[PDB]
């Protein structure tokens, strides 16, 4: 399993190299929509459901789907994604997993009880980073959960950092529609504490 940890230079070198030919075979519309996605207020699936406005969104989806279906990750890979408690559903907005930098142990035990061994469908495209916590937009300061995600060789995703509005996110964009399993819950101490949640793809 390839895991770049905090090694931004090695990760960038691999991501640019291994997705170079994919990128050069993208259409003008596909490149435009990838970049637009990285700077957009809304997730286009979430938006398509919420809503010339509707033409724009359907086209975004057609082009993102087409782009990502052309890419296959070449190695088993670890990627990283910071999220809030909303990960577990809308009702978890106010869960208060973390107070004053400290992860609440009994709340971790409750999440583990409710979710360990269960799956969820990631309906939206899934933005992740090739290294852990590279960018302040998706930081440990704001987000009390780090998803540490194991991706098998062959999954449809692509390194898009040099096309992004925010290249320093070191983004691996994973296609929409994959199912993921909650495998492990662990508290990581420094500096705020966080909850590390290991996920795997469930094909
Ligand atoms: N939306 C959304 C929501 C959560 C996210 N979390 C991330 O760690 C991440 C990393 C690189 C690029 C984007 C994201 C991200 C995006
Ligand atoms: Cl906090």
């Amino acid at each position: 399993v390839l895991d770049f940890k905090w090694y931004t230079r090695k990760a960038e070198s691999w991501g640019v190299q291994t997705f170079k030919n994919w990128k050069e075979n993208l259409t003008i519309s596909e490149k435009d929509i990838i970049t637009g996605y990285t700077g957009s207020k809304y997730d286009p699936i979430n938006e398509y459901l919420r809503k010339k406005a509707l033409e724009k969104i359907e086209n975004q989806i057609k082009n993102l789907d087409a782009a990502l279906q052309k890419s296959k990750i070449t190695e088993n890979l670890i990627v990283y994604r910071r999220v809030s408690e909303l990960q577990f559903g809308k009702k978890y907005e106010d869960y208060n997993l973390r107070q004053n930098g400290i992860i609440n142990e009994e709340k971790v035990m409750e999440l583990e009880s409710n979710f360990k061994g269960q799956t969820f469908i990631q309906h939206n495209y899934m933005s992740t980073s090739l290294v852990q916590d590279p960018h302040q937009s998706y930081s440990n300061d704001r987000y009390p959960i780090l998803l540490e995600i194991t991706i098998p060789e062959g999954v449809h995703g692509a390194y898009i950092a040099d096309m992004s509005e925010y290249p320093g996110q070191y983004e691996m964009l994973i296609n929409r529609g994959y199912t993921f399993k909650y495998d492990k819950f662990s508290i990581v101490k420094p500096g705020k504490e966080y909850l590390k949640v290991n996920l795997s793809i469930y094909l």
